[PDB]
DNA sequence: GATCATATTGTCCAGACAGT
DNA sequence: ACTGTCTGGACTGGTCGGCGCTATGATC
RNA sequence: UUUUUUUUUUUUUUUUUUUUGCGCCGACC
């Protein structure tokens, strides 16, 4: 059968372990000849694996591409010191007897050691301290309990240089050199009782085997050689820093047995012991890195580890795969939001492997015969033996003849196939969706504008990626979890994500508001287009020269379901007298009278009863992002499906509306009367006039400072909020003299995009520009710019722009603004980073948590979180507004439905 | 004029550590 | 027991494409 | 007129079915 990895055990390998794994002995540092074979005896050679087409692997007898690799060995002449063990190294030698070779602590303590062990063993931390606390008691010992022998300390340089401060004979005190063969000697005395004592195990980790006396070289498919367009051999850098390991060993062999004086010794022995360093890790601190000949700087094993492109963050944790793709983004409003846009190419390129069934066969039969190059068709075949036949013009009719149960084909991508869409950078769990395929002839991904928020994914030049799963398992589990319609509310918050955008809303409050009408051409039409399943028109609301008119709320009212009813104050409400007669009206009766709602109906005041719009107009608090009322009403009492047959309805309906009545924006949106102008110039001046006049009080030392600031900070402080208040008054006086039929006015009421201040920003002013909280101040000596005086503390001087961008902008004010628009982008460019950085932190730290089927949270060792999610056992985007249950909701709903 | 060994050894935050 | 100092580390994801670079000195 | 060496049987053919890495620069979201 099949057995999968249960644990994983680390240790140390021994020398001997290394020695038996090992397939070869390398010893000839060459890798190729002239020739271009390989050289025996070399780090190329077969018997660790091979990488060319035409070699053959003495160990394996496979071919390249299928052979694993194999081990090799190094003999060194003289034992080395591993650099990722050398601080354990210290500790130990520090802890242990030199000549006695027990650890320094008395039998009590050691007994009391290892009882408390026991206790604390599933906290990594507590094993740490203890092993910190037995090696600083064993550390201050300068005699050996067990021998009396005396002791001297131990001094660590790094990188792995050990010093011992003997004793002479007159006392003096001098630093002896630990050779890695006597570091090495003294670490083979200590017995396997003391080694949890010390953090090592008797059988997986022995202190001796911290000094490497075998390197284990490694298998040609871990360092792959490849060759370049002129047929020079580009080896890795592994290999060239063997090939240094190798060449060194050798020369110190060669001196050893030629009877070489001691001082050679120790130089070449340095030489192994660097080049072996920076073998394990080339980024060691104190060690000049081993360079290449062009003055590259090799990395090494560390660094095939560590880092983004290590092997962990770069191959392990995430990788490249196979069956997906990627290009520019364009809107559609007429598919669904379940749906994605799929091109031709990119349909006919990806495939799904589909198994031959009893009720498919005529269906994957068609696709084999039609073939790879004709719509829709396929483009492998596998046959239940297992192998792959590619599908072509000449074999696709002996192919189609002989497909039968069992097979599979990997046909074309088909309409109503589930594919993972997602976007970078993956913020949440809604950057990644499963949609419907629909197959169109252009280049580009087709996605529904409803969709965008949870994508954060906007059309100036946006690319996206998309997956096709090919197992059954992915595909039922992308269709059941991973479905758009299932992720309309957003977890973070509550709320609707998946939700009504700018067209959509100026649509609805179009067609919505008060006065509005529309023909049965327009009715019918609009009916048409939204797809909604009317097949007759309701009594017309009014008359107008003969001809029938219909309202739009009455259009609107066939969205809702029939026993639908909420009433809420929407952001278009600005007088509250008008909506408190309504709310009066609705709390005494609770079943208020249709045409007793419609007498006193205000748009700002939405008001449905019994599926139909009696008062109110739609604006984002309808169905926007974060702020839908009823849009997440529908969500939680009617399904997803509902939810999402309703939003495909209504966007279709507001884009037709929008479309044909007809919305623009033109420079006269922006225009304001000469008394309005000359208002804004009044105020501008008499801030200024505060200004200086505050300037001059501060001059003349009449000044107030204000408390825990000095002078300078109060003078800044009073004119920032001076600077401030105006330009609240002339955003006031803007507001006053722009109407709600201005479209721009319309955009940035009813939240369909923009701002009030935005609109402000072009009729009136733009204000103090500001850097870090502060008026600008960076240039010369006392003033931002040379053409104003210095030491001139006034407005115009330090960033209070008068002028408005329909006015113009001086060229000082256009470099105040320039200031902003500079710190508002290094600011996010800043901001990013930091926020990614944290984002990976946290989802590091808390990846493992989960909600087990008794309630509770719970680590993999297994120590309780949680002992209830949330402290309730609710998911967040279940919560309404955060809370458990919305019981007033609940209870208003139940009694409209048993009184109506 | 062809080949062959050899080719060198950037601020900030947190933990550990001499000094008083 | 505090306090300033030395040392180690990580520096948001994806995508697009380009542009170099991967021997040399001394015999026989 | 003289010592201290030993001896024997069971394993077959002329040969065979797919550029890695390094660093830099620009740019999109
Ligand atoms: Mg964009
Ligand atoms: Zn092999
Ligand atoms: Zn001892």
């Amino acid at each position: 059968m099949k057995k999968v990895i249960g644990s994983i055990e680390f240790g140390i390998l021994s020398p001997q372990e290394i020695r038996k794994m090992s397939a070869a002995e390398i010893t000839v540092p060459d890798t190729y000849d002239d020739d271009g074979y390989p050289i025996e005896g070399g780090l190329m050679d077969k018997r660790l694996g091979v990488i060319d087409p035409g070699l053959r692997c003495e160990t394996c007898g496979a071919r390249a591409g299928e052979c694993p690799g194999h081990f090799g060995h190094i003999e060194l002449a003289r034992p080395v010191i591993h650099v990722g063990f050398a601080k354990t190294i210290h500790r130990v030698l520090e802890s242990t007897c030199r000549e006695c070779g027990r650890i320094k602590l008395t039998d009590e303590e050691i007994e009391e050691y290892m009882q408390k062990f026991e206790v604390m063993g599933d906290r990594k931390g507590a094993v740490d301290k203890l092993i910190k606390e037995i090696h600083k008691k064993a550390k201050e010992r300068m005699v050996c309990p067990h021998c009396g022998a005396p002791q001297f300390p131990i001094k660590f340089e790094r990188p792995t240089i050990y010093w011992e401060l003997r004793k002479d004979e007159e006392g003096n005190e001098y630093k002896h050199r630990m050779m890695p063969s006597e570091v090495r000697d003294r670490l083979e005395k200590i017995p396997d009782k003391d080694l949890p004592l010390l953090g090592l195990h008797p059988e997986k980790s022995r202190p001796e085997w911290m000094v490497l006396t075998v390197l284990p070289v490694p298998p040609v498919t871990m360092r792959p050689s490849i060759t370049l367009e002129s047929g020079i051999r580009a080896e890795d850098d592994l290999t060239h820093k063997l090939v240094d390991i190798i060449r060194i060993n050798n020369r110190l062999k060669s001196n050893i047995e030629a009877g070489a004086p001691q001082l050679i010794i120790e130089d070449l022995w340095d030489l192994l012991q660097y080049h072996v360093t920076t073998y394990i890790n080339n980024e060691t601190s104190g060690v000049p890195p081993a360079k290449h000949k062009s003055g590259r700087p090799l990395k090494t094993l560390a660094q095939r580890l560590k880092g983004k492109e290590g092997r962990f963050r770069g191959n392990l944790s995430g990788k490249r795969v196979n069956f997906s793709a990627r290009t520019v983004i364009s809107p559609d409003p007429m598919i669904s939001i379940n749906e994605v846009g799929v091109p031709l190419a990119v349909a006919m390129e990806l495939t799904v492997p589909e198994k031959v069934t009893e009720f498919n066969y005529e269906k994957l039969k068609q696709r084999v015969l039609n073939g790879p190059e004709k719509y829709p068709g396929a483009n492998y075949v596998i046959d239940p033996e297992g192998r792959r036949i590619r599908l072509m013009e000449s074999n696709r009719e002996l192919i189609a003849e002989k497909l039968d149960i069992g097979w599979t084909v990997e046909r074309h991508l088909e309409d109503g196939d589930v594919v993972l869409f997602n976007r970078q950078p993956s913020l949440h769990r809604m950057s990644i969706m499963a949609h419907r395929v629909r197959v169109m002839p252009y280049r580009t991904f087709r996605l529904n504008l409803p969709v965008c928020p949870p994508y954060n994914a906007d059309f100036d030049g946006d690319e996206m990626n998309l997956h096709v799963p090919q197992t059954e398992e992915a595909q039922a589990e992308a269709k059941i979890l991973m479905e758009v319609q299932n992720h309309i509310i957003s977890p973070r918050y509550g709320g609707p994500l998946i939700a009504g955008i700018q067209d959509h809303i100026s649509g609805g409050y179009l067609l919505t508001r008060e006065g509005a009408y529309f023909t049965r051409y327009e009715v019918e039409q609009m009916l048409m287009f939204a797809g909604m399943d009317v097949n007759e028109l309701p009594e017309p609301d009014k008359y107008e020269n003969g001809e029938p008119l219909w309202s739009g709320k009455t259009i609107f009212s066939l969205l809702l379901p029939d026993d639908l009813t909420i009433w809420y104050r929407n952001k278009l409400c600005d007088e509250p007298e008008r909506c408190e007669a309504l709310e009066k009206l609705i709390e005494e009766k609770l079943i208020p009278d249709p045409e007793e709602v419609r007498k006193l109906a205000y748009d700002g005041f939405v008001y449905i009863q019994n599926g139909k719009l009696l008062s109110g107009a739609v604006d984002k608090k309808a169905y926007g992002r974060e702020d839908g009322k009823l849009l997440d009403i529908i969500v939680r009492e009617y399904g997803v499906e509902r939810a999402r047959q309703f939003l495909d309805q209504v966007t279709k309906l507001t884009i037709w509306v929008i479309t044909h009545k007809g919305f623009t924006t033109a420079i006269d949106d922006e225009d304001l009367p000469q008394e309005a102008i000359d208002r804004i110039h009044e105020i501008i001046r008499e801030a200024e006039e505060k200004v200086q006049r505050l300037i001059e009080a501060y001059k003349r030392g009449e000044l107030e400072p204000l408390p825990g600031k000095t002078l300078e900070e109060t003078l800044e402080s009073k004119i920032m909020a001076v600077l401030a208040e105006a330009r609240d008054n002339a955003g006031k006086v803007a507001e006053r003299y722009l109407g709600m039929n201005n479209h721009a006015v319309i955009m940035a009421k009813t939240g369909a995009r923009g701002k009030i201040l935005n609109i402000t920003q072009m009729a009136a002013m733009l204000g103090q520009q500001s850097i870090r909280g502060k008026r600008l101040y960076r240039g010369y000596r006392g003033r931002v710019l040379t053409h104003f005086k210095p030491g001139d503390l006034g407005a115009r001087a330090r960033g209070f722009v008068t002028n408005s961008y329909k006015s113009g902008l001086t060229p000082q004010e256009y470099f105040f603004h320039a200031m902003g628009g500079r710190e508002g982008l290094v600011d996010t460019a800043v901001r990013t980073a930091q926020s990614g950085y944290m984002q990976r932190r946290l989802i590091n730290a808390l990846q493992d948590l989960k909600v087990d089927y008794d309630g509770t949270v719970r680590d993999p060792t297994g120590i309780i979180v949680q002992f209830k999610y949330g402290e309730d056992g609710v998911d967040p985007m279940k919560s309404w507004q955060g809370k458990t249950v919305d019981v007033d909701r609940v209870i208003v709903r139940t009694l409209l439905k048993m009184r109506g």
